């Protein structure tokens, strides 16, 4: 079967970084007979920035598709994306299989460079191909390059299996290879690699018989495998892919980062999100992992807003940044206090301060950021991304201009989640285990444990 002539990249969360966009543009330009698609999730993305990103991509002749619009976002994937700090590596690992099942084509990470164009037609004996190359290494297994024909049954089986693997992620034991991975790499990386990444893929290919008894996790031995599953039907290094020695991969998913806009949501919105997420965990696995949710919800970073003018309705205890009316104008930052009153924040002079204390000044570094903006009337998606990042973490030395971020503590939140979930008789009955270390709650968990 022929590999469908589409090259798929995924970027969920905030807007794809400029470096990755450049990588995608190079793929698109070197492979003009292929449709290049970037996949996004409009449900968690910041709307204005995504709209500007999409327009940019259209101007460049890159298609942008939304995972929900196209129907490739399984409820399991929605579950991870709606977390306050999603694991975008897990998300992408799952989306790539669903996308390929639906459309066919070639999935590629945005941290792989194009060394040579693909053939005009790629023909796959079993409708599915992997690369023996990944991240600068030959004779290896990875999930960052995957080719299939639309509707391929191997890819469909992998998509179904990865859902099951993901659903069972709390049950992941760090034994065998993953014992040591946990130790060196951290639980987050080890778990990601084993539940949705190349460790998952290894085990699944072994179970399906695609990899035989000679293949091991640390030594895939493609030269002893059925090479009809490989691009070009060979273990030889493909012509198509390149990375620099000094950056074999980005590891962009490793940091745990709040998804866009969490700091601007109400407590009630965030609480209801946690409840819905907990309900899914309970219905699918019977596990109520209370502390995960309470520990996300306890985080309140600065609320903020970038506008053209002062609104009717302001958010108490927030930053309000006002764009210049003309490219030569000045920006105005206000701290909106807890009584919804505007407090003009003074942005310090960028040129005239050579003292190390002034260089470190949060407000001077902010003004310098604003000063680098190309057209302040019409900031780009990436400029808005960086301004928004600065405002989330802006902590002035002046207390009068510092957000308060008064918020419930972890344990109080956990108590509220406990009550909300267990007061639903249906969910309460579906709980098999609850993980909490909160002293007020460990006993409420025992008392339910025995009720059953
Ligand atoms: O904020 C982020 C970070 C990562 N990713 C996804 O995670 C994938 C893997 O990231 P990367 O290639 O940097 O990881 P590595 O290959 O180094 O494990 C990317 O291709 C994206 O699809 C994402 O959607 N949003
Ligand atoms: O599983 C997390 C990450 O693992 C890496 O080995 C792959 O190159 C990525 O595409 C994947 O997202
Ligand atoms: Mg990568």
């Amino acid at each position: 079967a022929q590999i469908d002539k589409k090259i798929h990249f995924i970027w969920v969360g905030h807007i794809m970084p400029q470096k990755n966009i450049q990588v995608v543009s190079e793929w698109a330009e070197k492979n003009p007979g292929y449709e290049t698609i970037i996949w996004v999730d409009k449900k968690i993305a910041p709307a204005k920035e995504l709209d500007l990103f999409i327009l940019d991509m259209k101007s460049k002749g890159i298609t942008v598709k939304d995972i929900n619009e196209e129907g490739v976002c399984r409820d399991s994937i929605r579950h991870e994306l709606d977390q306050e700090s999603p694991n975008y590596g897990m998300v992408s690992d799952m989306l790539r299989l669903n996308i390929l099942a639906a459309e066919g084509g070639i999935y590629l990470d945005s941290d792989i460079l194009c060394s040579a164009p693909f053939p005009d037609e790629i023909y796959a004996p079993f409708g599915f191909l992997l690369s023996p190359w990944s991240q600068g290494a030959n004779n290896t297994l990875c999930n960052d390059i995957i080719l299939c024909s639309k509707g391929n049954q191997i890819i469909q089986q992998l998509a179904d299996a990865i859902e099951q693997s993901y659903i069972a992620r709390d049950s992941f034991e760090f034994t065998h290879e993953y014992a040591s991975m946990k130790e060196t790499k951290g639980e987050r990386i080890a778990k990601t690699l084993g539940v949705t990444g190349p460790g998952f893929l290894f085990h699944q290919l072994k179970k399906m018989g695609i990899l035989n008894d000679k293949s091991e996790m640390e030594a895939i031995h493609w030269e002893l495998q059925d090479q009809r599953y490989l691009i070009d039907g060979s273990v030889k290094e493909p012509d198509y892919f390149y990375v620099p020695q000094n950056n074999t991969n980005d590891a962009s998913w490793v940091p745990s980062i709040k998804r866009p806009g969490i700091e601007n949501m109400s407590f009630q919105e965030r609480l209801e999100n946690a409840v819905q997420l907990i309900a899914f965990d309970i219905q699918k696995t019977g596990l109520f992992n209370l502390d995960h949710y309470a520990n996300e919800l306890k985080v309140k970073q600065n609320s903020w807003c970038i506008a053209a003018e002062t609104s009717p309705e302001l958010k108490p205890d927030s930053y309000l940044l006002i764009r210049p009316r003309d490219k030569t104008g000045e920006w105005t930052l206000y701290y909106v206090d807890e009584d919804k009153k505007l407090n003009p924040v003074t942005l310090p002079v960028i040129k005239g301060a050579i003292k190390l204390s002034e260089v470190s000044d949060p407000l001077r570094k902010f003004h310098t950021l604003l000063s680098q903006v190309s057209d302040p009337v019409n900031p780009t998606a990436h400029e808005l991304k960086q301004i928004g990042r600065a405002l989330i973490e802006l902590k002035p030395r002046q207390d009068e201009w510092h957000c308060k971020n008064k918020w419930s503590g972890a344990e109080e939140i956990a108590q509220e989640l406990w009550q909300r979930i267990t007061s639903n008789e249906t969910l309460r009955a579906q709980i098999k285990q609850c993980f909490t270390q909160f002293e007020s709650l460990k006993p409420r968990v025992a008392e339910l444990g025995l009720e059953h």
